[PDB]
């Protein structure tokens, strides 16, 4: 349907993009996601991002996350992004499809996580996070990936 045909999302990974979504329920929070592809499998290691956590400059944004990049594995790269989106479900808005659509530009096998953070935060079970991991096809539909 796309360019990824699956993604594993590792443990460490997973809880640094909860931990910044849940931490800031008031805001729509993104970062990065850090990883590597294994053939046709996309691995999701890490997370970094340049926001903050919590209630509250693209100046401040870059400094954080060069920060974060320069104590990343040299092994592992960019593969994709995360977006938050408290109380909204989870869907690629408009403007994220742009978004993704831009980075796919970057690296072909690049993912969206889309997380909804409320229902996690208040009942603080990981069964109760609701996320789906898109791309956009080459028609341009929007592609929900299989998450390990």
């Amino acid at each position: 349907a796309s360019a990824t045909a699956r993604v594993r999302i590792y443990p460490l990974a997973l809880a640094k993009v909860v931990k910044h979504a849940a931490s800031s329920l008031q805001r729509e929070v993104a970062g990065l996601l850090v990883g590597k592809s294994a053939g046709k499998v996309l691995e999701i290691w890490d997370a970094v991002t340049g926001e903050q956590y919590g209630t509250p400059l693209d100046e401040m944004v870059m400094a954080k996350v060069a920060e974060e990049l320069s104590k990343s594995d040299k092994n592992l790269y960019i593969v994709g992004w995360y977006h938050s989106h408290p109380g909204l479900d989870v869907f690629l808005s408009p403007t994220d499809i742009d978004t993704q659509k831009r980075y796919q530009a970057m690296f072909s096998k690049a993912v969206a996580l889309v997380v909804d953070p409320v229902d996690y935060a208040k009942t603080r079970r990981i069964s109760s996070l609701k996320f789906k991991v898109f791309q956009i096809s080459k028609e341009g539909r929007v592609v929900s990936l299989p998450v390990s």
